[PDB]
């Protein structure tokens, strides 16, 4: 039905929101510290000096294990 | 159709995976450091001296800004 199509759309959008903002291909699993933006995979996060969202300096990257992984 | 029911179940399971494993009521937004388990809301994470997933000592809690929030 049309309702099946609407639910398919919500699932797709939620899954897309879990992908790296830089490469769009790998799941987010890294946090820029201390700001806390968790928007990248480990490969894309490794080389950024400043947060791509808020421009704060990245002191380090913390790996995160999310239940959605 | 039955497919609408199946998609409703996938969306429910994905949304449940975003809720605190301790209180089951608030969104996950906190990471236990240094282990990296990100399974609690800020209120439950502030009360645990040990990680509920791996039992490593919590040195500190890092707030995470996720795109799914
Ligand atoms: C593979 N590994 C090693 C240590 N921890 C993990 C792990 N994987 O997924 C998870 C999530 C946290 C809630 C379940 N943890
Ligand atoms: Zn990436
Ligand atoms: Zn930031
Ligand atoms: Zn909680
Ligand atoms: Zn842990």
């Amino acid at each position: 039905s049309q309702q099946t199509r609407v639910l398919q759309e919500k699932l797709r959008k939620l899954k897309e929101a879990m992908l790296c903002m830089v490469c769009c291909e790998e799941e987010i699993n890294s946090t820029f510290c201390p700001c806390g933006h968790t928007v990248c995979c480990e490969s894309c996060a490794a080389q950024l000096q400043s947060c791509p969202v808020c421009r704060s300096r990245v002191e380090h990257v913390q790996h995160v294990y999310l239940p959605t992984h």
